[PDB]
Order: structure tokens, then C-alpha cells, then sequence
């Protein structure tokens, strides 16, 4: 869920291609001939999880610390951002 | 990115663990002991685009039409998701 106008060059002439041979098989509106998209052009994003960051209070020792972690969807590899602390209790 | 708090169960005692493994292969706050992990724990999500959809107006035998087509990101493949018209100019 993410939106955008994107301009009105050779990629988007190829997606207007596209549809008016997708709607000629389709045939619900006659035998058309493509001639050019203009503008407006929205463009929709859909996303995926690529990978994670957490922000944790830890306990240890006895001692409260703040530590932030990366991790990766694919192959959940993680990495130690930071640790800091002693930091006051939330 | 988009943020969200999360519950503080097994999954999130083993991030703890992870980051003071980490902190203690570092060294800089001594030898630590994990004791657990406290709220509130927040989590970031990092996308990765999925697939798109494209919004035309499409001129095609000199008469205008609106159309929808998704695109697979990693497969490619693209659909026609709608087709009407005449539609007026925008
Ligand atoms: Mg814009
Ligand atoms: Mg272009
Ligand atoms: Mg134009
Ligand atoms: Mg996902
Ligand atoms: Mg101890
Ligand atoms: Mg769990
Ligand atoms: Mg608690
Ligand atoms: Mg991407
Ligand atoms: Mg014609
Ligand atoms: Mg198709």
C-alpha cells in the first residue's frame, strides 16, 4: 500500500501495449489499435518483509541495557546494532 | 518503514540472548549474565517490493479507456485487471 505518479515514458508506453493486446484477446470491446497512454499514471507498490529490526530492554546482571538487532527474513541471519546501558526502566 | 509493539515470549527472550552473547563477545561492559527481556519490545518492518499495479488512461482506436495491470515482481508476469471506457479525459 503505497502510491505514486510515475512519468509517461517507453516503460509505460510498453504497459499500454500490454493491455490493449490483453483486451483484444479478450474481445469485449471491438478490434483495437494501441496508440499511445498519457497522463496520469499511478502506480501502486506491494510489499514484503524483507527483514526486522527489534528495540529491547534487557536485563542482565541485574542492570537494565537497550539493544537494538537486525535480522533478515531469508536467510534469519542477525547483527547487534547496539547496546548501551544502564538506562532508566520504561 | 512501519513499527509495531510485540509480545515479550520465548521468541523475544532469545533476542535478548542473542544481543548479550554479542555485547559479551565485545566485552566493553564486562561479563553478563541474561536474565530477561522486558516490555516494551517495538519491531520495525523492512519491505521489499512484492509486485506493482499500474493505473492508465490508454488512448486505442482514437477512443480512451481506463486499465489496471499488476506486475510479479520476480516472476514477471503481468494481468489485466480491468478494462472500461470510454472513460472522459482526465
Ligand atoms: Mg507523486
Ligand atoms: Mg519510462
Ligand atoms: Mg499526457
Ligand atoms: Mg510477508
Ligand atoms: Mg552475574
Ligand atoms: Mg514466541
Ligand atoms: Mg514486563
Ligand atoms: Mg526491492
Ligand atoms: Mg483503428
Ligand atoms: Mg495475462
Amino acid at each position: 500500500g503505497e502510491w505514486e505518479i510515475i512519468d509517461i515514458g517507453p516503460f509505460t508506453q510498453n504497459l499500454g501495449k500490454f493491455a490493449v493486446d490483453e483486451e483484444n484477446k479478450i474481445g469485449q470491446y471491438g478490434r483495437l489499435t494501441f496508440n499511445k497512454v498519457i497522463r496520469p499514471c499511478m502506480k501502486k507498490t506491494i510489499y514484503e518483509d524483507k527483514g526486522y529490526e527489534y528495540q529491547l530492554y534487557v536485563y542482565a546482571s541485574d542492570k537494565l541495557f537497550r539493544a537494538d538487532i537486525s535480522e533478515d527474513y531469508k536467510t534469519r541471519g542477525r547483527k547487534l546494532l547496539r547496546f548501551n546501558g544502564p538506562v532508566p526502566p520504561p
